[PDB]
């Protein structure tokens, strides 16, 4: 029958920032203006049962049409520094169907607690996730993952927006 | 001239449970007596400014880092720790390659979270990670060095998640 696929997503949102520093160019600041990226520090996994593999912002899932890939993401600090959330995916017609984001909020996640981890406890979190539908096997061309990206201010206890981005996974689906 | 590297690493955390259960290995349940798994299931990545490469196996990474340099290592789950989780409490090992630390946890009294429905615009509220070190002492392959991880579960209720156990693997890190 029909399965839901975790793709998870690295996000070295501090490269990226940098990135375009020198490039002479400038963090889309609007959810519609998010600045297009190239896909070289974005790092894909999956749980996908049916089997899969991975160079940057490519990968190969073994897909069948009728299927749900999940989309997740997080910063290479497991946005504990910087922080990525996805917000939106577009395009991927006809290989890939988006739907909307989902927010999930878990009112008792697992949480560590200081100063050694466990025991650990729990308490309200949030989490962001965007599906879309296998429509058709083949490399997807047009997908674009849409992420807002965030910063930790000098505070050490506040993360600010920084920005939005956009890049175009290579999703080959098989 | 010492920097910190981030090393992420995705876990497969559905994987790692059901192959242990297919295999008769009971999932640790004491943090000191978590079971060891292959690396399989271990994905890495890494922010290494001084350049790395991830391995054609999982549970290897290549890194590029001096004597001095600092290893930060971080986890979650294929679903960012938002249906099974994950949480690393502790390093062993690495001699003479690798120094770990002690767990470190992060509270952000205000860090950033989507609201629903839309995700944006996006709102602050606390937020607990983990994460913890191991200093570069030589470059090399580190033979004996372990991540240990407390893995879990979405009960049916879909709004608390339950201790499953703990694991700890033996990630192949090449400091180069
Ligand atoms: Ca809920
Ligand atoms: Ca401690
Ligand atoms: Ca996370
Ligand atoms: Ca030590
Ligand atoms: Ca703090
Ligand atoms: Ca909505
Ligand atoms: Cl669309
Ligand atoms: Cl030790």
């Amino acid at each position: 029958s029909h399965i839901t696929i975790n793709v998870m997503t690295v996000i070295d949102v501090a490269a990226i920032i940098d990135e375009l520093k020198a490039q002479e160019k400038k963090l889309g600041q609007t959810p519609d203006t998010a600045t297009s990226i190239g896909h070289k520090y974005i790092y894909m996994s999956s749980d996908d049962p049916r089997g899969w593999s991975v160079d940057p912002g490519n990968i190969t899932l073994n897909a069948h049409v009728g299927d749900t890939l999940s989309f997740f993401c997080a910063s290479t600090s497991d946005n504990s520094e910087y922080a990525a959330f996805i917000y939106r995916l577009t395009g991927g017609d006809p290989h890939l169907d988006p739907s909307h984001v989902e927010v999930i909020k878990l009112q008792n996640a697992a949480q560590p607690t200081p100063s050694n981890g466990y025991p650990f406890t729990t308490a309200p979190v949030a989490f962001s996730s965007c599906d879309a539908k296998v429509a058709q096997q083949g490399q997807a061309k047009n997908f674009y993952v849409w992420a807002a990206l965030f910063t930790l201010d000098d505070s050490g206890e506040k993360q600010v927006l920084a920005g939005y981005v956009k890049w175009d996974p290579t999703v080959n689906v098989a």
